[PDB]
C-alpha cells in the first residue's frame, strides 16, 4: 500500500499490511497536510503533525 502525495495523481503500493492511506496534516495548520502516504494505523502524532486515514489503494 502507497497510495498519492499531496497532488491528485500519485504512487501504488509501499511495504507490509499497513493498509490506511494517511494524510498526515500540521498540528499547527491541518487543512493542507505535511505529506499524504501509507500505513497500519494512524501514528503516534508529534508536535509537528495530526495524522487522517482510510483503508485502501490511493483513498487519500
Amino acid at each position: 500500500l502507497k497510495c498519492n502525495k499531496l497532488i491528485p495523481i500519485a504512487s501504488k503500493t509501499c511495504p507490509a499490511g499497513k493498509n490506511l492511506c494517511y494524510k498526515m496534516f500540521m498540528m499547527s495548520d491541518l487543512t493542507i497536510p505535511v505529506k499524504r502516504g501509507c500505513i497500519d494505523v494512524c501514528p503516534k502524532n508529534s508536535l509537528l503533525v495530526k495524522y487522517v486515514c482510510c483503508n485502501t489503494d490511493r483513498c487519500n
